[PDB]
């Protein structure tokens, strides 16, 4: 109960830090000064950028973890609250992206963490129980529309909205 | 003129086998330039940085394969067939994918034109192979998702956080998800 205390500071203050400056505002002394650890208490914790902010990202979408008739209508209900989310915050997105752009297999886990999540959401939004092998793979396949278009994004080649609209034609050209 | 297009090919030429020989770091514009027997300005003008390069030399090749007999019976098939090709080569060359790959990720809007077009003649080849001839709307949507699975999972490759293997796995899964028969 003070690890736990430990990270919630560590990944509030990556959350904030990102929130406000972006990827480039995200630097370990920044975080670790904003969060009152040590900074070697940091980087045994996390030992990079990538890793804070998969993290962060991922306890986001644990948070969220905790609507329609047809698989469809869930689905894009889940892709809905997402999209807003990503466009409602345009700066985390960008320290987001960044982020899964630079992460190697150094943070293997912390990104398989986020997967398992993320996939599962929308499994578990497709599915009337315990999800299939296929509801599985549909989610990874949306979670890589959603990355690539993000990846152009980025790059500034594509807007927001041409990201939601690709994910939208995503899951009907799967599930529609 | 004739000559230009000669030029082009033999710098779209030195930066594909620069590129499948040594990968992203190799392709370095005098480097280019050199074995193409250009000059650096002239190629700088044509194309104006690794990304125009590599991105144009891609797009030549889908070019090629779509100019250059049994066929799949289904679309799924045809495109199964396609795709299983287009993997074979690239698992046949890592250092190729290493600096397409690379110049897919770090492709900014200064080359957000050429990426297009070639984004363009990607698709068209998958739909066309889809349909056996013009091709629905819904099957250039389905020749862009399978692109965007691609890419996703050749940035996991890049990363060591995925093996070429699981790249081909998804892109299997990800057409029999979309058109599956």
């Amino acid at each position: 109960e003070a690890q736990r205390e430990r990270r919630k500071r560590i990944l509030d203050a990556t959350m904030a830090i990102a929130s406000k400056g972006g990827y480039e505002a995200v630097q370990m002394r920044a975080v670790a000064d904003r969060a009152d650890v040590a900074v070697g208490t940091l980087y045994r914790y996390f030992p990079s950028k990538v890793h804070l902010l998969v993290s962060a990202l991922g306890r986001e979408f644990s948070r969220i973890d905790a609507a329609g008739a047809t698989p469809f209508q869930r689905l894009n209900f889940m892709v809905g609250k997402l999209n807003r989310a990503m466009q409602r915050n345009p700066l985390l997105t960008e320290a987001m992206t960044r982020a899964y752009v630079f992460a190697d297999a150094s943070a293997a886990s912390e990104v398989d963490q986020v997967e398992k999540l993320i996939d599962s959401m929308f499994a578990r939004a497709m599915a009337n129980g315990e999800p299939t092998e296929d509801q599985y793979h549909i989610a990874r396949v949306i979670s890589d529309v959603w990355l690539s278009n993000l990846l152009a994004w980025l790059t500034r080649r594509a807007s927001a909205t041409d990201v939601s609209k690709r994910l939208d034609l995503a899951v009907r050209l799967l599930i529609g």
